[PDB]
């Protein structure tokens, strides 16, 4: 009959005395060692009910799917979004949105057997570009980015970006600035003060600016694609989506229209390139600082797979150990750390507590990636998490990073591959050195909020 205990709200402000926006994940965890693992907490006026650990994590979006399937805010998202595209809606709109992109997407062979070639020829540009610096240091931030994305690109454009082409690295900067923003003390004000914060001066402007231009360069490659449209051929994500406004026109309530298509574009080609990069780029960190552990991969990929032919997906079932590297880097990586909020879609029982319909809440996928009894050594660096006695794949019930129940991340099946098909012929071909000695590099992260962002780095890529 009762909401989750939790501190005492002031209000406007809700519990900004208890929380620090420069590290929102350690507040709710501290708030989390008084309270509890359900609490409630007011991001200023919002009322959120946050979910820690494993088992209530899971038990509200698994045991409780259907309930606790709606989409939370994420207030500089919204400022674009405004409820429409697939990631960022609820209801019929969420249901016929992801339905048409789950089945669309795996048409084109994404998370199947046919996504893959192209996985692997682009893999192969990257290479190129890689032997191209000569071994020099580099930001290797952009090199991967344009290589991820290029894959998404594909699939929702038709074709990949030329690696020079100067919007693409626009395209890039306006990605990795507005996600990037989310992580920070400031984004995180954002989320609670948003409704003063977008009329102020300050970061947030910046971030919106991108986010707009991201908009703006969807919706002309769209324009591009009706007025040469051929319904019996279509190129790519955008055609499908567009034949399926044709066969709707005689549906004045359809989902199926142009807002919804540019919204659900963007979420694919924002999502599909923003994460898989960043966790790559944080896994050649954790790989220079582990060295050890970059050498145990080099042993099973010139065992299974050796110096000539390109790596496959079906490597993986004899590489126990790279999978367990992957995992374990996605798991130290914690990218989105409180998942993306979701909210109660009906007046909701959940263990002896009340949640009224609408009330938002925070699954923290972090919480559940460190939970003690899951993982023996959880802050640390440990690709043993993920292998049992004999060295083989052991898989982890708390492993959740792309969340869990019935708004999973359904690109989960295309990162599993690229982060694989990345990390193998990446390492296959190249062992990293960074200008410092392994005992002085930082792993730690530079921001952690919606994401969590790892600290700038340079590298040197040296063929084996
Ligand atoms: C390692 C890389 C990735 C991670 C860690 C990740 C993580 C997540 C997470 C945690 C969510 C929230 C699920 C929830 O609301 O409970 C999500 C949603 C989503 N992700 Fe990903 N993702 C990754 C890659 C991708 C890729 C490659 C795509 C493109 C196909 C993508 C597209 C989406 C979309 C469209 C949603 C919204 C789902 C919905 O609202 O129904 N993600 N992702
Ligand atoms: C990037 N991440 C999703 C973050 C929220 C999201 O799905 C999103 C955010 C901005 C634009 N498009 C999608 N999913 O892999």
């Amino acid at each position: 009959g009762k909401l989750p205990p939790g501190p005492t709200p002031l209000p406007f402000i809700g519990n900004y005395l208890q929380l620090n926006t420069e590290q929102m994940y350690n507040s709710l965890m501290k708030i989390s060692e008084r309270y509890g693992p359900v609490f409630t907490i007011h991001l200023g006026p919002r009322r959120v009910v946050v979910l820690c650990g494993h088992d209530a994590v899971k038990e509200a979006l698994v045991d409780q799917a259907e309930e606790f399937s709606g989409r939370g805010e994420q207030a500089t998202f919204d400022w674009l979004f405004k409820g429409y595209g697939v990631a960022f809606s609820n209801g019929e709109r969420a249901k016929q949105l992801r339905r048409f992109s789950i089945a669309t997407l795996r048409g084109f062979g994404v998370g199947k057997r046919g996504i893959e070639e192209r996985i692997q020829e682009e893999a192969g540009f990257l290479i190129d570009a890689l032997r191209g610096t000569h071994g020099a240091n580099i930001d290797p931030t952009f090199f991967l980015s344009r290589t991820v994305s290029n894959v998404i690109s594909s699939i929702v454009f038709g074709d990949r970006f030329d690696y020079e082409d100067k919007e693409f690295l626009s395209l890039l900067r306006m990605m990795l600035g507005s996600f990037q923003f989310t992580a920070t003390s400031t984004g995180q004000l954002y989320e609670m003060f948003s409704s003063v914060m977008k009329h102020l001066p300050g970061p947030q402007q910046q971030a919106f600016k991108e986010l707009q231009g991201l908009e703006d360069f969807i919706a002309k490659k769209v324009e591009h694609n009706q007025r040469t449209l051929d319904p019996n051929s279509p190129r790519d994500f955008i055609d499908s989506f567009l034949i399926r406004m044709q066969e709707e026109e005689k549906n004045p309530n359809t989902e199926f229209y142009l807002k919804n298509l540019v919204m659900t574009t963007l979420n694919l080609f924002f999502a599909g390139t923003e994460t898989v990069s960043t966790t790559l780029r944080y896994g050649f960190l954790l790989l220079m600082k582990h060295p050890e552990v970059e050498a145990k991969v080099h042993e099973e990929i010139d065992r299974v797979i050796g110096k000539n032919r390109q790596p496959k997906f079906e490597d993986r079932a004899k590489m126990p150990y790279t999978e367990a590297v992957i995992h374990e880097i996605q798991r130290f990586g914690d990218m989105l750390p409180m998942g993306l909020a979701h909210r109660v879609n009906k007046d909701t029982k959940f263990r002896d507590f009340f949640l009224p319909k609408g009330t938002e809440v925070f699954p923290m996928l972090g919480s559940v990636l460190r939970d003690p009894r899951f993982f023996s050594n959880p802050r640390d660096f440990n690709p043993q998490h993920f292998l049992d006695k004999k060295g083989q794949f052991k898989k982890s019930d708390a492993f959740v990073p792309f969340s869990i129940g019935k708004r999973y991340c359904f690109g989960e099946g295309l990162a599993r591959m690229e982060l694989f098909l990345f990390f193998t012929t990446i390492m296959q071909n190249f062992r990293f050195k960074s200008p410092q000695s392994p005992k002085d590099i930082d792993v730690s992260p530079k921001h952690v909020g919606f994401a969590t962002i790892p600290r700038n780095y340079t590298m040197s890529f040296l063929p084996r």
